Protein backbone atom coordinates (compact mmCIF):
# COMPACT_ATOMS: atom_id res chain seq x y z
CA UNK A 1 0.00 0.00 0.00
CA UNK A 2 0.92 3.72 -0.43
CA UNK A 3 1.50 5.53 2.85
CA UNK A 4 -0.67 8.85 2.78
CA UNK A 5 -0.65 11.62 5.17
CA UNK A 6 -4.01 13.33 5.72
CA UNK A 7 -4.49 16.60 7.86
CA UNK A 8 -7.06 17.39 9.94
CA UNK A 9 -7.89 20.80 10.91
CA UNK A 10 -10.94 22.28 12.80
CA UNK A 11 -11.63 25.88 14.51
CA UNK A 12 -15.08 25.40 15.76
CA UNK A 13 -15.38 26.49 19.73
CA UNK A 14 -15.36 23.14 20.37
CA UNK A 15 -13.16 21.33 17.39
CA UNK A 16 -12.45 17.86 19.65
CA UNK A 17 -15.14 15.91 18.26
CA UNK A 18 -15.39 16.72 14.86
CA UNK A 19 -11.15 15.46 14.74
CA UNK A 20 -11.66 12.65 17.03
CA UNK A 21 -14.77 11.42 14.29
CA UNK A 22 -12.55 12.06 11.49
CA UNK A 23 -9.71 9.86 13.18
CA UNK A 24 -12.29 7.51 12.99
CA UNK A 25 -13.77 7.90 9.98
CA UNK A 26 -10.02 7.70 8.00
CA UNK A 27 -9.33 4.15 10.27
CA UNK A 28 -12.15 2.71 8.54
CA UNK A 29 -11.76 3.83 4.56
CA UNK A 30 -11.80 1.14 2.17
CA UNK A 31 -8.48 -0.77 1.02
CA UNK A 32 -6.68 1.57 4.05
CA UNK A 33 -5.09 1.18 7.36
CA UNK A 34 -4.70 4.18 9.87
CA UNK A 35 -0.67 3.91 10.89
CA UNK A 36 -0.30 6.64 13.41
CA UNK A 37 -1.77 9.60 15.09
CA UNK A 38 0.26 12.47 15.73
CA UNK A 39 -0.47 14.69 19.05
CA UNK A 40 -3.27 17.39 18.88
CA UNK A 41 -1.89 21.29 18.79
CA UNK A 42 -3.86 24.65 19.14
CA UNK A 43 -2.74 27.02 16.51
CA UNK A 44 -3.39 30.54 14.89
CA UNK A 45 -5.12 30.49 12.08
CA UNK A 46 -3.98 32.34 9.05
CA UNK A 47 -5.81 35.12 7.12
CA UNK A 48 -6.56 38.88 8.50
CA UNK A 49 -10.28 37.46 10.05
CA UNK A 50 -10.10 37.53 13.39
CA UNK A 51 -11.18 33.85 14.25
CA UNK A 52 -10.99 30.40 16.58
CA UNK A 53 -7.32 28.98 17.29
CA UNK A 54 -7.32 25.86 15.24
CA UNK A 55 -7.06 22.33 16.07
CA UNK A 56 -4.53 20.61 14.26
CA UNK A 57 -3.46 17.10 14.06
CA UNK A 58 -1.70 14.45 11.13
CA UNK A 59 -2.67 10.78 10.50
CA UNK A 60 -0.52 8.69 8.82
CA UNK A 61 -2.28 6.16 6.69
CA UNK A 62 -1.33 3.06 4.31
CA UNK A 63 -3.89 2.97 1.50
CA UNK A 64 -4.66 1.38 -2.26
CA UNK A 65 -6.87 4.23 -3.09
CA UNK A 66 -5.59 6.26 -5.84
CA UNK A 67 -5.41 9.87 -5.50
CA UNK A 68 -8.95 10.74 -6.53
CA UNK A 69 -10.86 8.24 -4.87
CA UNK A 70 -8.88 8.82 -1.35
CA UNK A 71 -9.94 12.85 -2.12
CA UNK A 72 -13.74 11.43 -2.70
CA UNK A 73 -13.39 9.50 0.09
CA UNK A 74 -11.91 12.27 2.69
CA UNK A 75 -14.11 15.38 1.26
CA UNK A 76 -17.44 12.34 1.40
CA UNK A 77 -15.99 12.66 5.47
CA UNK A 78 -15.76 16.57 5.54
CA UNK A 79 -19.09 17.11 3.64
CA UNK A 80 -20.86 14.80 6.19
CA UNK A 81 -19.85 16.25 8.97
CA UNK A 82 -20.18 19.94 7.77
CA UNK A 83 -23.57 19.10 6.77
CA UNK A 84 -24.70 17.94 10.16
CA UNK A 85 -23.81 21.71 11.07
CA UNK A 86 -25.32 23.58 7.82
CA UNK A 87 -21.70 24.85 7.72
CA UNK A 88 -21.22 28.13 6.88
CA UNK A 89 -18.67 29.14 4.36
CA UNK A 90 -17.63 32.38 6.20
CA UNK A 91 -17.21 31.01 9.23
CA UNK A 92 -15.56 28.54 11.71
CA UNK A 93 -14.58 25.30 9.76
CA UNK A 94 -16.16 22.10 11.09
CA UNK A 95 -13.55 19.80 9.24
CA UNK A 96 -10.79 20.13 6.72
CA UNK A 97 -9.08 17.13 5.38
CA UNK A 98 -5.82 17.98 3.68
CA UNK A 99 -3.71 15.11 1.91
CA UNK A 100 -0.26 16.15 2.56
CA UNK A 101 1.36 13.35 1.21
CA UNK A 102 0.85 10.69 -1.37
CA UNK A 103 3.58 8.54 -1.05
CA UNK A 104 6.82 9.91 -2.73
CA UNK A 105 4.58 10.97 -6.04
CA UNK A 106 3.98 14.45 -7.19
CA UNK A 107 0.24 14.63 -7.91
CA UNK A 108 -0.74 17.98 -9.75
CA UNK A 109 -4.72 17.27 -11.48
CA UNK A 110 -7.68 19.40 -11.99
CA UNK A 111 -8.77 18.42 -8.57
CA UNK A 112 -5.42 17.77 -6.98
CA UNK A 113 -1.55 18.84 -5.89
CA UNK A 114 0.14 16.75 -3.70
CA UNK A 115 1.86 17.44 -1.35
CA UNK A 116 -0.39 20.26 -0.56
CA UNK A 117 0.74 23.60 -1.51
CA UNK A 118 1.76 24.93 1.94
CA UNK A 119 2.78 21.61 4.14
CA UNK A 120 6.55 23.17 4.05
CA UNK A 121 5.29 26.55 4.66
CA UNK A 122 2.50 25.52 7.40
CA UNK A 123 3.47 24.36 11.20
CA UNK A 124 0.61 23.04 11.95
CA UNK A 125 1.55 20.34 9.12
CA UNK A 126 4.86 19.81 9.84
CA UNK A 127 5.46 19.93 13.27
CA UNK A 128 2.80 17.30 13.99
CA UNK A 129 4.10 15.57 10.40
CA UNK A 130 8.15 15.74 12.50
CA UNK A 131 6.00 13.95 15.58
CA UNK A 132 5.55 10.92 13.54
CA UNK A 133 7.47 10.47 10.49
CA UNK A 134 10.79 12.76 11.80
CA UNK A 135 13.48 11.66 9.07
CA UNK A 136 10.69 11.84 6.07
CA UNK A 137 12.32 13.74 3.26
CA UNK A 138 9.82 15.66 0.99
CA UNK A 139 9.51 14.35 -2.95
CA UNK A 140 11.64 17.63 -3.56
CA UNK A 141 14.49 16.20 -2.26
CA UNK A 142 14.44 18.67 1.34
CA UNK A 143 14.16 16.66 4.51
CA UNK A 144 11.59 17.44 7.04
CA UNK A 145 13.99 18.70 9.45
CA UNK A 146 15.22 20.78 7.87
CA UNK A 147 12.27 22.72 6.67
CA UNK A 148 11.60 22.76 10.67
CA UNK A 149 14.65 24.88 10.90
CA UNK A 150 12.83 27.32 8.70
CA UNK A 151 9.53 27.15 9.93
CA UNK A 152 9.04 29.06 13.55
CA UNK A 153 6.16 26.97 15.61
CA UNK A 154 4.60 30.25 15.28
CA UNK A 155 2.16 30.41 18.50
CA UNK A 156 1.55 26.54 17.97
CA UNK A 157 0.92 24.92 21.36
CA UNK A 158 -0.16 21.68 22.83
CA UNK A 159 -4.18 21.23 22.58
CA UNK B 1 2.25 47.71 -11.80
CA UNK B 2 1.82 43.94 -12.24
CA UNK B 3 -0.23 41.84 -14.58
CA UNK B 4 -2.58 39.50 -13.10
CA UNK B 5 -5.21 37.13 -14.24
CA UNK B 6 -8.01 36.62 -11.77
CA UNK B 7 -10.62 33.11 -12.56
CA UNK B 8 -13.80 34.18 -11.40
CA UNK B 9 -16.64 31.19 -10.70
CA UNK B 10 -20.15 30.55 -8.86
CA UNK B 11 -22.55 27.79 -10.01
CA UNK B 12 -25.73 29.21 -7.80
CA UNK B 13 -28.87 28.79 -9.79
CA UNK B 14 -28.80 32.69 -10.88
CA UNK B 15 -24.74 33.39 -10.88
CA UNK B 16 -24.34 35.99 -13.79
CA UNK B 17 -25.02 38.50 -10.29
CA UNK B 18 -22.29 37.25 -8.80
CA UNK B 19 -20.04 37.38 -11.35
CA UNK B 20 -20.86 40.97 -12.30
CA UNK B 21 -20.90 42.40 -9.13
CA UNK B 22 -17.32 40.41 -8.39
CA UNK B 23 -16.07 42.41 -12.01
CA UNK B 24 -16.89 45.51 -10.55
CA UNK B 25 -15.61 44.88 -7.12
CA UNK B 26 -12.08 44.02 -9.13
CA UNK B 27 -12.33 47.08 -10.90
CA UNK B 28 -12.34 49.32 -8.42
CA UNK B 29 -9.96 47.49 -5.71
CA UNK B 30 -6.95 50.16 -4.45
CA UNK B 31 -4.10 50.83 -6.82
CA UNK B 32 -5.24 47.89 -9.62
CA UNK B 33 -6.67 48.64 -12.78
CA UNK B 34 -9.17 46.47 -14.67
CA UNK B 35 -7.67 45.77 -18.71
CA UNK B 36 -9.68 43.23 -19.85
CA UNK B 37 -12.31 40.50 -19.23
CA UNK B 38 -12.94 37.48 -20.92
CA UNK B 39 -16.37 35.85 -22.48
CA UNK B 40 -18.68 34.45 -19.92
CA UNK B 41 -18.47 30.41 -19.88
CA UNK B 42 -20.99 27.38 -18.88
CA UNK B 43 -18.68 24.72 -17.44
CA UNK B 44 -19.13 21.28 -15.83
CA UNK B 45 -18.34 21.53 -12.25
CA UNK B 46 -15.52 19.30 -10.71
CA UNK B 47 -16.28 16.38 -8.54
CA UNK B 48 -18.91 13.59 -8.12
CA UNK B 49 -21.10 15.33 -6.23
CA UNK B 50 -24.09 16.88 -8.22
CA UNK B 51 -24.66 20.39 -8.45
CA UNK B 52 -25.47 23.31 -10.75
CA UNK B 53 -23.08 23.89 -13.48
CA UNK B 54 -20.40 26.60 -12.92
CA UNK B 55 -20.09 30.38 -14.42
CA UNK B 56 -16.56 30.95 -15.40
CA UNK B 57 -15.27 33.98 -16.61
CA UNK B 58 -11.19 35.35 -16.51
CA UNK B 59 -10.60 39.17 -15.67
CA UNK B 60 -6.87 40.92 -16.34
CA UNK B 61 -6.09 43.79 -13.77
CA UNK B 62 -2.56 45.79 -13.27
CA UNK B 63 -1.88 45.94 -10.11
CA UNK B 64 0.70 47.44 -7.47
CA UNK B 65 -0.97 45.58 -4.11
CA UNK B 66 1.71 42.42 -3.49
CA UNK B 67 0.23 38.87 -3.19
CA UNK B 68 -1.16 39.06 0.23
CA UNK B 69 -2.61 42.29 -0.12
CA UNK B 70 -4.35 41.04 -3.18
CA UNK B 71 -5.35 37.85 -1.86
CA UNK B 72 -6.93 39.52 1.41
CA UNK B 73 -9.01 41.85 -1.20
CA UNK B 74 -10.12 39.08 -3.25
CA UNK B 75 -11.36 37.24 0.06
CA UNK B 76 -13.13 40.13 1.06
CA UNK B 77 -14.94 40.30 -1.89
CA UNK B 78 -16.17 36.78 -2.12
CA UNK B 79 -16.88 36.87 1.41
CA UNK B 80 -19.29 39.85 0.95
CA UNK B 81 -21.06 38.09 -1.69
CA UNK B 82 -21.29 35.02 0.69
CA UNK B 83 -21.83 36.74 4.27
CA UNK B 84 -25.27 38.10 2.88
CA UNK B 85 -26.66 35.03 1.42
CA UNK B 86 -25.32 33.02 4.48
CA UNK B 87 -23.63 30.81 2.55
CA UNK B 88 -23.34 26.87 2.71
CA UNK B 89 -19.93 25.58 2.23
CA UNK B 90 -21.54 22.12 1.39
CA UNK B 91 -23.54 23.48 -1.07
CA UNK B 92 -23.46 25.65 -4.74
CA UNK B 93 -20.78 28.27 -4.29
CA UNK B 94 -21.49 31.69 -4.21
CA UNK B 95 -18.66 33.21 -5.98
CA UNK B 96 -14.79 32.08 -5.90
CA UNK B 97 -11.48 33.99 -6.87
CA UNK B 98 -8.86 32.07 -7.99
CA UNK B 99 -5.31 34.46 -8.56
CA UNK B 100 -3.72 32.47 -11.27
CA UNK B 101 -1.07 33.85 -12.11
CA UNK B 102 0.71 36.91 -10.75
CA UNK B 103 3.23 38.67 -12.91
CA UNK B 104 5.47 35.98 -13.92
CA UNK B 105 6.17 35.32 -10.69
CA UNK B 106 5.94 31.98 -8.81
CA UNK B 107 4.40 32.41 -5.32
CA UNK B 108 4.29 29.79 -2.75
CA UNK B 109 3.79 31.12 0.32
CA UNK B 110 1.32 29.78 3.76
CA UNK B 111 -1.74 31.07 1.81
CA UNK B 112 -0.87 31.36 -1.73
CA UNK B 113 0.07 29.02 -4.61
CA UNK B 114 0.78 30.86 -7.68
CA UNK B 115 0.49 29.95 -10.34
CA UNK B 116 -2.92 28.36 -9.08
CA UNK B 117 -2.30 24.48 -9.13
CA UNK B 118 -4.80 23.58 -11.56
CA UNK B 119 -4.50 26.40 -13.93
CA UNK B 120 -2.56 23.57 -16.46
CA UNK B 121 -5.68 21.39 -16.04
CA UNK B 122 -8.85 23.08 -16.26
CA UNK B 123 -10.75 23.86 -19.13
CA UNK B 124 -12.34 27.31 -17.11
CA UNK B 125 -9.38 28.87 -16.26
CA UNK B 126 -6.79 28.22 -19.72
CA UNK B 127 -9.87 29.09 -22.42
CA UNK B 128 -10.81 32.11 -21.15
CA UNK B 129 -7.86 32.87 -20.21
CA UNK B 130 -6.61 32.89 -24.19
CA UNK B 131 -9.41 35.04 -24.90
CA UNK B 132 -7.52 37.32 -23.57
CA UNK B 133 -4.38 36.60 -23.41
CA UNK B 134 -3.60 33.97 -26.32
CA UNK B 135 0.27 35.14 -27.01
CA UNK B 136 0.48 34.27 -23.20
CA UNK B 137 3.81 32.27 -21.48
CA UNK B 138 3.53 30.23 -18.06
CA UNK B 139 6.61 31.09 -15.95
CA UNK B 140 7.65 27.79 -16.43
CA UNK B 141 8.33 28.67 -19.96
CA UNK B 142 5.44 26.40 -21.68
CA UNK B 143 2.94 28.77 -23.65
CA UNK B 144 -1.03 28.63 -22.99
CA UNK B 145 -1.27 27.31 -26.94
CA UNK B 146 0.53 24.42 -26.44
CA UNK B 147 -0.58 24.13 -23.15
CA UNK B 148 -4.24 24.14 -24.70
CA UNK B 149 -4.06 21.43 -26.87
CA UNK B 150 -3.68 19.02 -24.17
CA UNK B 151 -6.75 20.11 -22.42
CA UNK B 152 -10.01 19.73 -24.08
CA UNK B 153 -13.06 21.86 -23.75
CA UNK B 154 -14.85 19.24 -21.38
CA UNK B 155 -18.40 20.57 -22.14
CA UNK B 156 -17.10 23.74 -22.20
CA UNK B 157 -19.69 26.32 -23.54
CA UNK B 158 -20.27 30.01 -23.95
CA UNK B 159 -23.41 31.16 -21.04
N1 LIG C 1 -3.76 17.90 -1.25
C1 LIG C 1 -5.02 18.26 -1.33
N2 LIG C 1 -5.83 17.76 -0.28
C2 LIG C 1 -7.10 18.06 -0.26
N3 LIG C 1 -7.84 18.85 -1.17
C3 LIG C 1 -7.01 19.33 -2.19
C4 LIG C 1 -5.65 19.06 -2.29
N4 LIG C 1 -5.10 19.69 -3.43
C5 LIG C 1 -6.12 20.34 -4.02
N5 LIG C 1 -7.32 20.12 -3.25
C6 LIG C 1 -8.60 20.74 -3.68
O1 LIG C 1 -8.92 21.81 -2.74
C7 LIG C 1 -10.34 22.00 -2.97
C8 LIG C 1 -10.95 22.92 -1.95
O2 LIG C 1 -10.68 22.30 -0.62
P1 LIG C 1 -10.81 23.21 0.69
O3 LIG C 1 -10.72 22.25 1.88
O4 LIG C 1 -12.08 23.98 0.59
C9 LIG C 1 -9.41 24.30 0.68
P2 LIG C 1 -8.78 24.61 2.33
O5 LIG C 1 -8.18 23.30 2.86
O6 LIG C 1 -9.90 25.24 3.10
O7 LIG C 1 -7.56 25.65 2.18
P3 LIG C 1 -5.98 25.33 1.94
O8 LIG C 1 -5.83 24.57 0.67
O9 LIG C 1 -5.30 26.67 1.92
O10 LIG C 1 -5.49 24.55 3.14
C10 LIG C 1 -10.93 20.64 -3.04
O11 LIG C 1 -12.17 20.54 -3.62
C11 LIG C 1 -9.84 19.85 -3.70
O12 LIG C 1 -10.21 19.50 -5.04
N1 LIG D 1 -3.94 31.34 -6.28
C1 LIG D 1 -4.73 31.31 -5.25
N2 LIG D 1 -5.89 32.11 -5.39
C2 LIG D 1 -6.76 32.16 -4.42
N3 LIG D 1 -6.73 31.49 -3.17
C3 LIG D 1 -5.56 30.71 -3.07
C4 LIG D 1 -4.60 30.62 -4.06
N4 LIG D 1 -3.56 29.75 -3.66
C5 LIG D 1 -3.90 29.33 -2.43
N5 LIG D 1 -5.16 29.93 -2.06
C6 LIG D 1 -5.76 29.61 -0.75
O1 LIG D 1 -6.95 28.79 -0.99
C7 LIG D 1 -7.66 28.93 0.26
C8 LIG D 1 -9.04 28.34 0.18
O2 LIG D 1 -9.70 29.02 -0.95
P1 LIG D 1 -11.00 28.37 -1.61
O3 LIG D 1 -11.54 29.44 -2.56
O4 LIG D 1 -11.95 27.95 -0.52
C9 LIG D 1 -10.46 26.94 -2.51
P2 LIG D 1 -11.38 26.72 -4.03
O5 LIG D 1 -10.98 27.83 -5.00
O6 LIG D 1 -12.82 26.59 -3.63
O7 LIG D 1 -10.84 25.35 -4.70
P3 LIG D 1 -9.64 25.19 -5.79
O8 LIG D 1 -8.36 25.69 -5.21
O9 LIG D 1 -9.59 23.71 -6.09
O10 LIG D 1 -10.04 25.95 -7.02
C10 LIG D 1 -7.60 30.39 0.59
O11 LIG D 1 -7.87 30.72 1.89
C11 LIG D 1 -6.26 30.79 0.08
O12 LIG D 1 -5.33 31.08 1.15
N1 LIG E 1 -3.83 27.39 12.22
C1 LIG E 1 -4.40 27.18 11.13
N2 LIG E 1 -4.78 27.99 10.22
C2 LIG E 1 -5.38 27.71 9.08
C3 LIG E 1 -5.67 26.25 8.76
C4 LIG E 1 -5.28 25.34 9.69
O1 LIG E 1 -5.44 24.07 9.59
N3 LIG E 1 -4.67 25.76 10.82
N4 LIG E 1 -6.29 25.93 7.58
C5 LIG E 1 -6.65 26.84 6.71
C6 LIG E 1 -7.34 26.46 5.43
O2 LIG E 1 -7.58 25.13 5.24
C7 LIG E 1 -6.39 28.36 6.95
N5 LIG E 1 -5.78 28.54 8.13
N1 LIG F 1 -16.61 23.88 -13.78
C1 LIG F 1 -16.07 24.12 -12.68
N2 LIG F 1 -15.79 23.35 -11.70
C2 LIG F 1 -15.21 23.66 -10.56
C3 LIG F 1 -14.79 25.10 -10.33
C4 LIG F 1 -15.06 25.98 -11.34
O1 LIG F 1 -14.78 27.23 -11.31
N3 LIG F 1 -15.67 25.53 -12.47
N4 LIG F 1 -14.19 25.46 -9.16
C5 LIG F 1 -13.95 24.59 -8.21
C6 LIG F 1 -13.29 24.99 -6.93
O2 LIG F 1 -12.98 26.31 -6.80
C7 LIG F 1 -14.34 23.08 -8.36
N5 LIG F 1 -14.92 22.87 -9.54
MG1 LIG G 1 -6.59 23.28 4.48
MG1 LIG H 1 -8.90 21.29 2.54
MG1 LIG I 1 -10.80 29.96 -4.49
MG1 LIG J 1 -11.32 27.71 -7.18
Amino acid sequence: MIRVYIALGSNLAMPLQQVSAAREALAHLPRSRLVACSPLYRTKPLGPQDQPDFLNAVVALDTSLPPEQLLDHTQAIERNQGRVRKEQRWGPRTLDLDIMLYGDQVIKTDRLTIPHYGLKAREFMLYPLADIAPDLIFPDGESLSECLKRVDKNGLVLW
